[PDB]
């Protein structure tokens, strides 16, 4: 028996971000096979949404490696389909990406407050090592990519910032 | 207008291939895990279904860049959590892997068989160069690992096939 | 004798395709130096239709080199002129190349349906490892190249993925 | 004088963890040393507990360091000998070795709550920075171990674990 | 149980062709140490037909992998003798070396055809990708060297065109 | 919109440390220049209070950079001049940084508890990881040095561990 | 405007040589796969035309460019088939190609003539460098290729001097 400190609903609360970090997974790599299209062909894009989608799914590992470590088990859900087929623009695609990373963090924050309600000490600075500083660095990013998204405009403009920036 | 030769059904049986190898990959995702479970700790298998785990999420990405090579559309679904929770023996788990492998290799061959009776000859040569050899070598694996667990056994058996082949 | 499983009708087929193929290395011969000229001085353009018209004459060497191979009779006509003089803008250039290639394709197709009602087995697959999925990745460049053009527009954009891409 | 924000009873706990990091260094002297007895002889588990020894008499060393860093005093006492003088088969000593880990991370983090009550924001990150994770990683690696020693089973089994895991 | 959509009329054809593949070779070697023998005193054939007999057990050994990877099973022969115990000049070697291996070229297009009628789709490619071109190579190649032994002629020639050609 | 969990006292206690911490990269400043002037001439101690500067101002870039990363607006004020002109002994101006240290890490500790009373997780391990400890083990240091300059005294004593220790 | 004291009959003559350096080539082409031919098999011939057929289309390319350098226009025609299907013996095709050779230097010749009379300074020099020597170099190869085929003789020679000369 390993199990020790770990409440059981920190371990359900787990397998919940679990689901969430395999959802933005499967969602990136929609926008990334999006910007493939021949209709969109975008491919720093594509590029950039396929690196996001693998760092997800490490995400969602790492959490796994977790509840293991802790001695919870791991439960599987549906990973369901992204909200959309299509994306857009480029720039509404990081708009969604910067919408879909504050609704993952508000979950880790969440998680991280749920843990520490219950004296999880271990799991709150362990969120807060792998997690939360990741968090705010990628949607620090993400805007920053939407002001010069703005800034280039659609058009020549946008295939620039493709080719230079997310390439 | 890219789209040449690229029948409606067979793009939708691409579709359909696309969710296929993603829920091979997130089952082999739950094989993985299972074995790095600290009741279960064998962890030759956990790096072995986890490479597993990559290789068919590779193969959907294929399939993804297939789509959008031909003109055609991709199209996502939900992916279905696995089969198991939990996964058995080590034995249990290779058997489990056969089977789903077989079942990957007839949806294949369907695939072939339908955009033959299309007349997409590049499609058939396109699966045939990428899934169904690496299909047949990949089930031969799987089925000689069974013969070598049957033989090592249970206990030390086991332990040993994990660490010396699996790992 | 040499001859084995090869009907005269695919040998005809194969001389057509040799001259096909170099009827398209010298359209493309002409839209490389089309943009070589000083009122349309687009560099990275002329480049890249100079590579393309080099590898069609591959591609029409190796079928001349199947033809014999199989102990057929190598029978050369005329290669016409191209169908224009000057090609206009980089984008009509690039949308007539697409249109010569998925013709190309589809004379290809036809050659490999011939040869399977002949039951011709290797050069149904000798087609299918050297040009088909060859043709389809080409398609699918052109068409890319296609939609970029259009995102960047006319003038600095045309001169940016003149450059850029290419050159 | 540094002393800043350091409670009178946090540095009386540090100097109880102390204490009991050195017991633990000498518990794992004890096991090693009965490893290397020709009654016993198992090298792997010899070189891999006479490491835990030399591991926790690094963290009592840390926690010396911390103590002088915040401006306390360190106060020694006995270091108690092990609780047993032969430590039986592999598994059981693993065993025991997992028992007192669990000792020793309960006893951190009171530690940790203790100076989080006191308002001791530095010293409750490093209890988290250096030990509550490195506590959580070696009780997972205890676990696993007595899942695979449990697996392997007496004899031929234990020789062939202590060799190629341990060692 | 491995096997998938293998027809026993299939793994019948493999059979036969394995048996063909050793006859081959044992031909090649026959004709090898004909040309060694001092009333002959040909080196350069020696070393090329002994060549050949090499490559044709890698072909055998490579059907007989195949029957394994599918799940059927070997089923060996006796292999016959060479038909000839003497191969008269080096031009009468190469002709019957030709001869033969069109007969084996014809063996492979049924076994390819028998495959085919079973909707065998994994052997028709695997029989492509390994044999089918790389016999319509060598069937050029003897063809090749019977005009060239032809324009050589007899004496100085057949001494040159060994040592310069074949060795 | 990047800015989340933020709180507006937060950010406004964080545009105060950023002026803190130019405070004391310009209190070192003033030392370093004064153990440079012709009536003091302490090359060590120059040294080692303009790499202090150095890094307070690094820290004050490091508090710029997470204002804005959280989506808060840098607001600068005066930078007030040093609280002296002259610093009077080596041990004198050691001992005037000790007690600027032990200020700024009671702001520090401050800002810590205001973004743990509005739940801002991020925030604290941000604060630990990159100050707290980095605090604690300055001031220790500077202890260290005012206990070994009161060891070796005035005139060689100074000039020693001046050369030897702070150059 | 880049034009000037470019006549406009020497740019019609440009495009004449253009046509007649691109049947050049064809024409070698059509020796080089004849000569791979199952039923001629010299393969020193094969690569030593393919080499001239390159060598001609490079010839094209380069007055390609001096039209558009010196502000013409390329207007291509049909590249008429070469004048035989096959080309007889070794010793045949050489003299076949002195004969062209000498057909393309006379038009050199009268395109330089026609050049001088519009007093076309730089075009005569360009012939001169590019063109006249290089001409005058290659056919006295050809005439030594045939003095030497003469003097090997049909049969042996001929397989001789394909494969150590002209190979």
């Amino acid at each position: 028996t390993i199990r020790q400190n770990y409440n059981e609903t920190s371990e359900a609360g787990v397998n919940k971000q679990i689901n969430l970090e395999l959802y933005a997974s499967y969602t990136y790599l929609s926008m990334a096979f999006y910007f493939d299209n021949t209709t969109v062909a975008l491919p720093g894009a594509h590029k950039y949404f396929k690196k996001a989608s693998d760092e997800e799914r490490e995400h969602a590992m790492l959490l796994m490696k977790f509840q293991n470590q802790r001695g919870g088990t791991i439960v599987l859900q549906d990973i369901k389909k992204p909200e959309n087929d299509s994306w857009g623009s480029l720039k509404d695609a990081v708009q969604a990406a910067l919408a879909l990373e504050k609704h993952v963090n508000q979950s880790l924050l969440d998680l991280h407050k749920l843990a520490d309600s219950k004296g999880d000490a271990q799991m709150c600075d362990w969120i807060e090592t792998h997690f939360l500083t990741e968090q705010v660095e990628a949607i620090k990013e993400l805007g920053d990519h939407i002001t010069q998204l703005t800034r280039v405009g659609p058009g020549l403009g946008e295939y620039t910032y493709d080719k230079e920036n997310l390439g």
